[PDB]
DNA sequence: GCTGATGCGTC
DNA sequence: GTCGGAC
DNA sequence: GTCCGACGACGCATCAGC
């Protein structure tokens, strides 16, 4: 209706027609989306965020149904279905250059302000064409992603500058955040799905305008309304988990409604699905708690990458990553061995496996780092140098039957009976069915001796299905580095700090750490650190370290190719840091030359544990000790 | 034709 | 990937 | 328990600059 500047989607008793800031048939203004984002970031209760987004979506459904799909993508900061692999090719680098040119400022002034403010959007905002539309912005995002080849970056920057030129009010803030891949509203995929099912439930699509039914919940008690919306939410959520593709779902949702959705969109080979995830567990006793009276199995947790393998009726094979990226082209070796792993009675399947690097000469697992050296796309079978062994642990679909609602006890049995193991090519995950604490503890220890991270734990019959909408983190993961007093901890020196973002703007969000090389009496950067501290600890760090800020680095500190810290720090603080493994680093100088001529050592999954108030830098972990820790990984 | 910086996926 | 915090 | 924002190392693929 009126100026989108005053649009209030957090309004109590929000009316999808009377409270919209645009007219029926009008394109949804982008400022309407931005104002919704603003009202979402103002609150901390997710349910209030969902309500606010639901209000916007109800207006879109009632007034401008063609804009529902772009509005949803803008709210997710997605470009399209993940298996299509669309990429902006735009990060803070390209974006800050576009802002500098748009605002006519020096790139270094923009870069410094962005770091101080903790957000690129704030610089673009505080620094004539028609108003932007939601579908117009989304299409320009897609134009950026389709630009390739030489001189393509300059063309991307041209589009970004044109967007910023047309921005009003808060629009530039959220364009910049979206382009940088850091929307971070506090509302993401789960809340967007909750808002969508609520929106189409309360304001059914496909009504003749003006819609006779703008609030289908008004005739229900609060109790009945909540039960109804929860059921509708599960329909949408479970369908999406099986078909996480809005290009497919939304046209069906608009035409046939949410109740008929499962009839049109069903799990099928060749369409990636969401994978089942795992919740961390701190000890074997904790496991026995959450699985008190439910039989469960323990499996080795292999150190590779997830490979969801689809065999379609007719013989076509597709492979997808855990985030639904198409990996078919990177695994020609897997595609060729499918006839060898499945019995001839199998006509279609979806397998859940871990692809692990495998040394055929030595017949043993290789580290994850080796696996990542494989090529990623347009790979021909003859050129493969790092061989892969598949460790299969689940079966989601078989001979036309979805197993999503079947217990693991049955899925595992169909897996074990219809597929064939070959050493070093296709194996079932090593497993143990027991409830004895002593056998589990020995099994955990043996998993690490056999080159694995620890154990996966899964119920066999109680809440043991593959229904992600019911619970996405339905499995438990028990890694040895979760256990207190177990795993590698290091005492490292804080040599630099990185300015924080969003909530921590003006404070520190990360730090640069170093080990002490006795042979050269130098502090060598080993890794950055940005997790493990409580909010109180991170605030105290910002306080205690202010007295250490240096204008210039000490001459005995070496960081080589590490990211230069925003603030150098006088080497003094020593922190205890835990990691899962030590890796061979091309960038960090710590211990460079002690295990490899050109590469130093860094930490895998580093996290802060506590301050070592009783240690000075000269008693910190030495580069020689780092090298020793790396070697003992064998 | 090559190198290094950047982007974005893996874990 | 790990972690902490609001709900 | 759920969800989400904070942050980590690392590789290939790509393209700007040379
Ligand atoms: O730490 P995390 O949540 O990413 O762990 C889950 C991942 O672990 C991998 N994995 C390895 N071995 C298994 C088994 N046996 N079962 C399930 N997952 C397993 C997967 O890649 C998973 O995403
Ligand atoms: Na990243």
């Amino acid at each position: 209706s009126n100026d989108p500047s005053g649009y209030n989607p957090a309004k109590n008793n929000y009316h999808p027609v009377e409270d919209a800031c645009w007219k029926p048939g009008q394109k949804v203004p982008y400022l309407a989306v931005a104002r919704t984002f603003e009202k979402i970031e103002e609150v901390s209760a997710r349910l209030r965020m969902v309500e606010t987004l639901s209000n916007l979506l109800r207006s879109v459904v009632a007034l401008s149904p063609p804009d529902l799909l772009p509005v949803l993508y803008l709210s997710l900061n997605h470009l399209g279905p993940p298996q299509q692999g669309l990429e902006l090719g735009v990060g803070d680098g390209v974006l800050l250059k576009a802002v500098a040119q748009a605002t006519g400022r020096q790139l270094e002034s923009v870069r410094a302000e962005a770091a101080e403010k903790g957000d690129v959007g704030l610089v673009a905002e505080n620094s004539p064409p028609p108003p932007l539309t939601a579908s117009g912005v989304f299409s320009k995002f897609r134009d950026i992603a389709r630009l390739t080849g030489s001189a393509s970056t300059a063309k991307k920057i041209d589009i970004i500058k044109g967007l910023f030129v047309a921005c009003r009010h808060s629009e530039a803030r959220f364009i910049a955040r979206s382009l940088s891949g850091r929307l971070r509203l506090g509302l993401a995929e789960q809340s967007v799905l909750a808002a969508l099912s609520q929106a189409v439930s309360l304001t059914p699509p496909g009504q003749e305008f003006p819609p006779a039914m703008v609030d289908a919940g008004k005739g229900k008690t609060a109790e009945a309304r909540k039960t109804w919306l929860e059921e509708q939410g599960m329909i949408l959520k479970q369908t999406f988990c099986e078909v996480p593709d809005l290009d497919r779902i939304i046209p069906v949702l608009l035409e046939h409604g949410l109740e008929r959705l499962p009839e049109h969109c069903k799990l099928s080979p060749g369409i990636p699905l969401k994978p089942m995830l795992a919740h961390p567990t701190r000890g074997i006793s904790e496991v026995l708690k959450r699985f008190e009276e439910a039989a469960f199995t323990c499996e080795y947790k292999y150190d590779g990458q997830r490979a969801q393998i689809h065999a379609l009726e007719g013989g076509e094979v597709k492979i997808f990553s855990r985030n639904q990226e198409d990996n078919t082209g990177k695994y020609p070796d897997i595609i060729s061995r499918i006839p060898k792993i499945k019995l001839p009675s199998v006509t279609s399947f979806i397998l859940d496996t871990e692809a692990v690097a495998w040394d055929r000469e030595k017949k043993q697992i290789q580290p994850f780092q080796v696996l990542t050296t494989r090529k990623r796309k347009e790979v021909d079978a003859s050129e493969i140098q790092v061989q892969v062994c598949l460790y299969a642990f689940d079966l989601i679909y078989l001979n036309g039957e979805s197993l999503v609602r079947e217990p693991l006890s049955r899925r595992r049995q169909l897996l074990r009976e219809n597929f064939v193991e070959t050493e070093g090519e296709f194996v079932f995950a090593t497993s143990l069915d027991t409830k004895d604490i002593e056998q589990i503890a020995e099994f955990l220890e043996q998993s690490v001796k056999d080159s694995c991270e620890g154990l996966m734990v899964k119920t066999l019959d109680v809440d043991a299905t593959y229904e992600i909408a019911k619970r996405s983190h339905n499995w438990l993961k028990l890694k040895k580095d979760y256990l207190d007093g177990v795993g590698d901890t290091l005492d490292l020196v804080v040599i630099g700090a990185y300015l924080g973002r969003g909530k921590w703007a003006g404070r520190y969000g990360g730090f640069l750490l170093a080990s002490y090389d006795e042979d050269s009496e130098e502090l060598q950067a080993i890794c950055k650190l940005g997790t493990g501290f409580s909010d109180e600890e991170l605030e105290e760090h910002h306080q205690s370290l202010k007295a250490l800020v240096l204008p210039s680095p000490r001459p005995y500190v070496r960081i080589d190719g590490a990211v230069i810290p925003d603030h150098w720090l006088d080497p003094s603080a020593v922190w205890e840091v835990k990691c899962a493994d030590l890796s061979l680093s091309p960038i960090y100088p710590a211990a460079r030359g002690l295990v490899d001529s050109d590469k130093g050592i860094s930490l895998r999954f580093p996290r802060f544990i506590r301050v070592r108030e009783d240690k000075q830098p000269e008693q910190a972990t030495t580069s020689a000790q780092v090298a020793c820790l790396y070697r003992k990984q064998s």
